[PDB]
């Protein structure tokens, strides 16, 4: 069994900028979710080999995790906040696609997503 290569966190050909919204996403949003008790399944890519999930990457074609997001934010990978928000929503969506309602992992994603939504509600004005 085989995992795919993880999502890229560096791309010198990709335009990039530092914005106050992106710093908020690192310093407030990512920090809030990273320290949560339910964060650990989401801090790195899903290892479908060790987890014995050979169908994971057959179903999930856009994997995403907070470890990748953290490195992308720290490496200034993004152009705008929307790109980073999309990555967060992709990671939650993957969890809901692959798992059953009521699975513990879904309850964990749900709790993180609630905090995510509470924090992005106060995303500062782009300035
Ligand atoms: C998001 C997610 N994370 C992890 C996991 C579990 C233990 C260790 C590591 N690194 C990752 C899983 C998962 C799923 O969606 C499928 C359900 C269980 C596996």
């Amino acid at each position: 069994s085989m995992n795919p290569p993880p999502p890229e966190t560096s791309n010198p050909n990709k335009p990039k900028r530092q914005t106050n919204q992106l710093q908020y996403l690192l310093r407030v949003v990512l920090k809030t979710l990273w320290k949560h008790q339910f964060a650990w399944p989401f801090q790195q890519p899903v290892d479908a080999v060790k987890l014995n999930l050979p169908d994971y990457y057959k179903i999930i074609k856009t994997p995403m995790d907070m470890g990748t997001i953290k490195k992308r934010l720290e490496n200034n990978y993004y152009w705008n906040a929307q790109e980073c928000i999309q990555d967060f929503n992709t990671m939650f969506t993957n969890c809901y696609i692959y798992n059953k309602p009521g699975d513990d992992i879904v309850l964990m994603a749900e709790a993180l997503e609630k905090l995510f939504l509470q924090k992005i509600n106060e995303l500062p004005t782009e300035e």
